DNA sequence: GCATGATGC
DNA sequence: AGCATCATGC
């Protein structure tokens, strides 16, 4: 039974509502500079659907699209927010967004388009987004009276659920982290995403065309040491060249045939010359393809700016993803991809990238939940942790710990905030399990308090059927009750982490929502390019470079209370390389 | 389409 | 070993 509407050919005051659900339909996944298709507007006057042209063309319109007293509920806003930014239009009063408050609910769901939000809710006169539109080559926007109707559809689904999902919300005590934090950092994302970061092209292009050296070298190298040539990226082919040909030990059987994971090859390194060329060759080869090939791929070529879109609605535990590019995983580690950094620049003439990062946000946020007296105790002395860990669980001095056992002391941090396993640190440490669980025990025997978090947050998650963070987030385990050990542990593993990733993500997501008011009161240029989620990277004029070095700690620093004190880093420089 | 293996925090 | 995205091979 088809659903009646308005196909306006004009606006008309009926549609400029005090609150409306509305619909900007951009089709295109990447959104920027990219086109509306159509509107759609559900109100107490009804349904309508208006042709973009006409729409974005009608002053009234357009004005009500920016009055912040219309109030909009929208699914993804933040995709309307930035079409709209790039035609010179801005977009407020978004009061509900169907997809946050999906996201918020049940992050398992999965909820990418209107009819998978309904149907959590039994709404189903709604079609999935790739029904109407296709996937792929057949992904098209469909002849107007297929596509007036879907998208007025989507607004009366919005319309009708907006509601249930807030009272829902208000249940969970996760309307302040719709309202008041999700929603609003919406807005700051679509800032960042439109402003976008600029790329020096040329540097680039140079580092390009060295790689390439290097990689024909090594790449010449491997071929002698092999007896003759192969594709090094061919997993088989490498396979029968070490394991066959070479002879190497198979100390490590993938499912039919052999593996040749970093860490086999780290392994193996010791018998044969070429392991080490084919690491190397692995390394400079993903710097090619993926930082230097696939970067100038998107970038802009008027403005030379990339412009990453930030998934706000997909990580289980509240973290950001970034896509095209993934502007969050940009090499640092080793110094030839570090340098792939120095293609990051300022936007502006006189302008410098400035870098604030959380130091053991991550390890702070477990003392402060755990109570650990003897964590909390180190935070406030602001000790190394990896001395402090190491100190405590091979019982020596600061003076005896030796680099190989804070390493050690290290990579039991890590598995703690993970959640701890035997075989994960054994894996890890390349050590026995039963050496790894000694390691662990001396660890729960000088963090009680931390053991007993473990322990309570895991029969919590038994008992309540979730987890949550300090601001509410929550993720549903299910798994946790499962009677196979494997899937049951990875669930009480996820029981011991998320609240712990999920906190940090849920205190840098208010400081950012924080260091933009303060930005605003004290109306300095400066502005947010990206968030790599324990660190938030500015450009600004040089000029305000000593404002940012007190202002932007101190916001990320009292975002939120903890019963240990939160540390801030911070560094400048004239490109994202030299921020350090 | 999925596995493998790289990159980040 | 927790959470992610991208390029490649088959
Ligand atoms: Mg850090």
């Amino acid at each position: 039974a088809a659903m009646a509407f308005t196909l306006a050919d004009r606006v008309t005051e009926e549609m400029l509502a005090d609150k409306a659900a509305l619909v900007v339909e951009v089709v295109e996944e990447n959104y920027h500079d990219a086109p509306i298709v159509g509107i759609a507007v559900v109100n107490e006057h009804g349904r309508f659907f208006l042709r973009p042209e006409t729409a974005l063309a009608d002053p009234q319109f357009v004005a009500w699209l920016g009055d912040e007293t219309k109030k909009k509920s929208m699914f993804d806003s933040k995709r309307a927010a930035v079409a709209l930014k790039w035609k010179g239009i801005e977009l407020c009063g978004v009061s509900f967004d169907l997809l946050l408050a999906a996201y918020l609910l049940d992050p398992a769901q999965g909820v990418d388009d209107v009819r998978a939000a309904a149907k959590m809710k039994q709404y189903e006169a709604v079609r999935p987004d790739e029904a109407v539109y296709g996937k792929g080559a057949k992904r098209a926007v469909p002849d107007e009276p297929v596509l007036a109707e879907h998208l007025v559809r989507k607004a009366a689904a919005i319309w009708e659920l907006e509601r249930p999902f807030l009272d829902e919300l208000r249940r969970n005590e996760q309307d302040r982290l719709l309202v008041e934090l999700e929603q609003p950092l919406s807005s700051i994302l679509a800032e960042m995403e439109f402003a976008g970061v600029k790329v020096d092209t040329k540097r680039l292009e140079q580092m390009g065309k060295e790689l390439a050296e290097q990689l024909g070298t090594v790449e010449q190298r491997i071929y002698e040491l092999a007896g003759q040539e192969f594709n090094i990226n061919s997993p088989k082919q490498l396979g029968v060249i070490l394991f066959e040909k070479l002879q190497l030990p198979v100390l490590k059987k993938t499912k039919t045939g052999y593996s040749t994971s970093a860490d086999v090859l780290e392994k193996l390194a010791p018998y044969h010359e070429i392991v080490e060329n084919i690491l190397h060759y692995r390394q400079l080869g993903k710097l090619q393809s993926t930082y230097i090939e696939g970067l100038l791929k998107v970038v802009r070529p008027d403005t030379k700016k990339v412009h990453t879109i930030f998934n706000q609605a997909l990580t289980q535990t509240g973290r950001l993803s970034s896509t095209e590019p993934n502007l969050q995983n940009i090499p640092i580690r080793l110094e030839e991809g570090r340098k792939i950094r120095q293609a990051f620049v300022p936007s502006e003439s006189d302008w410098l990238i400035f870098a604030a990062d959380y130091s053991q946000i991550e390890l702070r946020v477990l003392a402060h939940i755990a109570e650990d007296d003897n964590l909390m105790e180190a935070f406030r002395r602001d000790l190394d942790i990896h001395t402090k860990t190491a100190m405590d669980i091979f019982q020596v001095s600061e003076d005896e710990v030796t680099p190989n056992m804070r390493r050690q002391a290290k990579a039991v941090n890590f598995g703690i905030v993970y959640g701890i396993s035997d075989y994960g640190l054994a894996q890890n440490l390349n050590i026995s399990r039963k050496e790894a669980a000694e390691f662990i025990e001396r660890y729960f025997e000088s963090f009680p308090g931390v053991k007993r978090y473990m322990e309570n947050i895991v029969q919590e998650a038994k008992q309540k059927g979730y987890v949550t963070t300090l601001l509410h987030r929550r993720r549903y385990l299910p798994d946790i009750t499962s009677r196979n050990f494997n899937v049951r542990s990875f669930a009480e593993r996820m029981a011991m982490n998320t609240p712990i990733q999920g906190s940090a993500a849920d205190i840098i997501k208010k400081a950012m929502i924080d260091l933009n008011a303060r930005l605003k009161e004290e109306r300095l240029q400066a502005h947010l390019l990206l968030q790599v989620h324990d660190e938030l990277i500015l450009e600004a004029p040089k000029e305000e470079m000593e404002r940012l070095c007190r202002l932007v700690p101190e916001v990320m620093e009292q975002a939120v209370t903890l019963r240990v004190p939160l540390k801030v880093d911070y560094h400048y420089g004239s490109t994202w390389y030299d921020a350090k």
